[PDB]
Order: structure tokens, then C-alpha cells, then sequence
């Protein structure tokens, strides 16, 4: 009777762009680091490969582990510097 533990996989954590604009991007955990770019790539309009993910000091350059395995989490420090 009752008690449903519904677990959340929609993350928006925040996209923050130092030469942009901070948008939280809601991913899933399912999607890929390879799709979530993708994602930020239309919305700072810089191409995925100049997306240089800065998280915690850590740069972020995996295209094939997804983000339930890197748990790239929105209470931690995640910014963009745009690579001219």
C-alpha cells in the first residue's frame, strides 16, 4: 500500500560558458558525453570540439563513457572555456 520511490535522472546542471551564456542543460543520465555536447554545442553555437569541459579543475574529453559513469554531477563547478 503506497510507497513509490521515484528516482530522478533529469539533471540541469550549469552549462557555464565564461565567453557565453550559463544555461542549465537538462540531460538524462543515459545520454552519452558525446550527445551532450551536441546539446551545448547549439546553444553557446561552438562547435563540440571547442567545448573544453572544466569540471573541478578536470577536463572532460571522452566521447564514449556516458554521464551515469563520469556522474557529472550539477553540485560541482562546471564551466566552458571556449578554445579559439
Amino acid at each position: 500500500m503506497g510507497h513509490h520511490h521515484h528516482h530522478h535522472s533529469h539533471m540541469k546542471f550549469l552549462v557555464e560558458n565564461l565567453n557565453g551564456s550559463s544555461f542549465e542543460l537538462e540531460v538524462d543520465y543515459r545520454d552519452t558525453l558525446l550527445v551532450v555536447k551536441q546539446k551545448i554545442e547549439r546553444s553557446q553555437h561552438i562547435p563540440v570540439s571547442k567545448q573544453t569541459l572544466i569540471v573541478d579543475g578536470i577536463v572532460i574529453l571522452r566521447e564514449d563513457l556516458t554521464v551515469e559513469q563520469c556522474q557529472i554531477v550539477p553540485t560541482s563547478d562546471i564551466q566552458l572555456e571556449v578554445s579559439s
